[PDB]
């Protein structure tokens, strides 16, 4: 649980350094700053609005973002799920 | 599973007295009053539209609010799991 | 697990009658017919835009509409999660 | 576990022939071509404004495409949560 809670802050770190730096100056509302571009995966963690509002309007301008966003919700949405279950279990 | 029950509805309270203090005057037809902030903290609980419907619009004028939205869900979207495995368990 | 994947159709087919019913002449677009009531309850079910399409716009012409869908969903939700449970004990 | 992953790209690809086929020429920007409609169906897959944003448009045009659409969402959305449970499983 604790190995698993860790490991979760520090992909979430590496894609919001590089989410800001990809889609920044393009979708600064969305991607200007760490902050911002964390808020953002987030969104996309919990599925909310991920790719009809976020997912399609930046592939319009980098249409390879989806290498990007689809692989980050198999991870970060099998995490999150494994890791509320370890804690039920412990 | 009644202690776990009894712990949601206090800490919806407490969040939809916040949420009608804070967002009230600014944002009225989401968190107007006490119900109408019940049915919207709801909502975000489900995780429907809560980010661009809601908790976006909201940071526009008060943008710290992401400190009160995001921990709530970390919470009640955890309760809920957690609440719904323990009916599940206590049955069989 | 065939005990409530019976009660779900019958669950599904009393709402489906009732938001044709309350919903009909005021939300024909969603709340037409029955088949048009039980299609758009399921997407309740699931969530997906339950509140702010749906469920927002009903409650502005009945205000008491969440007495509806708010249950259903406390319901819905927890079946659907409890019955699939189900076949993989199973 | 291998069986099921394997099983879940092959109902993906025979879904992404047939989205591509049927609501091709008339919706372009999400049905255009196979990679286009799998990426289209896992939007669908993962629940996310299935209904609103791309299964309620289609249907005024194709209004039997929910026979489509419903019980692909009845499959996917079991299997990977099934899938996902015996990950775990194969772990403890
Ligand atoms: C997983 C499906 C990804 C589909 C995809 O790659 N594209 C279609 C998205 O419509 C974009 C490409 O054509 C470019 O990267
Ligand atoms: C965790 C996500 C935090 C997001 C965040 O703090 N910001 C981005 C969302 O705006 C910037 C804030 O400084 C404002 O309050
Ligand atoms: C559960 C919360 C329901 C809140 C609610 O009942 N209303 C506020 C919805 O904004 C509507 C009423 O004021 C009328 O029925
Ligand atoms: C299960 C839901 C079926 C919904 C349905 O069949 N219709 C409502 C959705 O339009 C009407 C259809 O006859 C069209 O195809
Ligand atoms: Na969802
Ligand atoms: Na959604």
């Amino acid at each position: 649980v604790g190995s698993v809670a860790a490991l979760l802050t520090v992909v979430f770190y590496i894609a919001a350094v590089m989410a800001t730096n990809l889609y920044g100056a393009t979708f600064p509302e969305w991607f200007g700053d760490l902050s911002k571009s964390l808020y953002t995966l987030f969104q996309v963690m919990t599925l909310e609005s991920w790719s009809m509002g976020i997912v399609r309007p930046v592939m319009n301008v980098h249409p390879n973002a989806w290498v990007f966003f689809i692989p980050f919700i198999m991870l970060t949405t099998f995490t999150v799920l494994n890791l509320f279950i370890g804690i039920i279990v412990d």
